């Protein structure tokens, strides 16, 4: 559904557990190549993997 | 080095252990989007993940 408007820019506002799950599902579906842009909206940016 | 000739088509001839490692490194560097082609050259195609 996020490809209906051809979205290139995603802001993730989750805690230290859901950020890892969303990143793992992005890597599984393959949406981390150059052309995309993500912002992990938290204070512990290096707390995730 | 495989992006010097802009290679789109890779044939992997490895056993049941190295195929999983090469696929994991392809997923880590992000080369499994639409546009690339792969052939797992073995008899146990469904033996890997
Ligand atoms: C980082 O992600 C952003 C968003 O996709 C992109 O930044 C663009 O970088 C180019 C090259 O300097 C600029 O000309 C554009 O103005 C930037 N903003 C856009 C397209 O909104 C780019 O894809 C990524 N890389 C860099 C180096 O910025
Ligand atoms: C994914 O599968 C498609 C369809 O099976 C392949 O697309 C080929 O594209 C060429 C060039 O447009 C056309 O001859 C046909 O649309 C397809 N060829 C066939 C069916 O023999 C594509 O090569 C595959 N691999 C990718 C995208 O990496």
């Amino acid at each position: 559904d996020l490809e209906l408007k051809k979205e290139r820019r995603v802001i993730l506002d989750c805690e230290r557990d859901k950020v890892n799950d969303i990143v793992d599902q992005v890597i599984t579906i393959g949406k981390h190549v150059k052309g995309y842009h993500y912002i992990i909206a938290n204070l512990g940016f290096t707390d995730g993997d």
